[PDB]
């Protein structure tokens, strides 16, 4: 048993819900929310920026200080990093961006991360200003975690086209 409340089971592991990320966190302080990120940790928008704003940018201080050391991530890879007032950690993975032209097969490499974390509050990777269709994503999300995956939602009418149209 968790504290997630609300959710609607798409399959023995994976659940999805209409949130925002930030209040989820907040509330739930789960011990793993996801973050889309870039390979740089640049938190300016989207989920990243909107989860760096609500730490009030010590997300960012302690990004910047991660790069400096161990240089950018991969497209597909993740690092383990604080989840300041949000949760426990953040594990922040990179999907495709596909406005930048990267390979979308990449995805389910990204999603592979969440399999090293029993429970996860996690948005759908790629989705988003990162271009990729969210109904693909859940796919690949679906056929690629094993671990149990909280899958918030900030658009209400993204959302019931999700679960409408899930196999
Ligand atoms: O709806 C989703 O969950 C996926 C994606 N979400 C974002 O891009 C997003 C951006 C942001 F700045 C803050 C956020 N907090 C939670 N999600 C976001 C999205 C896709 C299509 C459309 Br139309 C609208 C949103």
């Amino acid at each position: 048993v968790n504290s997630f409340s609300g959710y609607l089971k798409l399959t023995d592991n994976v659940y999805i819900k209409n949130a925002d990320i930030v209040e989820e966190a907040k509330k739930v302080k789960p011990t793993v929310v996801v973050n889309a990120a870039n390979v740089y940790l640049k938190h300016g928008g989207g989920v990243a920026g909107a989860l760096n704003k609500a730490t009030n940018n010590a997300m960012q201080v302690e990004s910047d200080d991660y790069i400096a050391t161990n240089g950018p991530l991969k497209v597909g890879g993740s690092c383990v990093l604080s989840g300041h007032n949000l949760a426990k950690h953040c594990l922040h993975v990179v999907g495709p961006n596909v406005n930048k032209g990267e390979d979308i097969q990449l995805l389910k490499s990204a999603y592979e991360n969440f399999n090293q974390h029993e429970v996860l509050l996690a948005p759908l990777l790629s989705a988003g200003i990162f271009g990729a269709d969210p109904i693909h994503s859940l796919r690949v999300c679906v056929d690629t975690v094993r671990t149990n995956v909280y899958l918030a939602v900030f658009d209400k009418n993204l959302y019931d086209k999700l679960v409408s149209s899930f196999l």
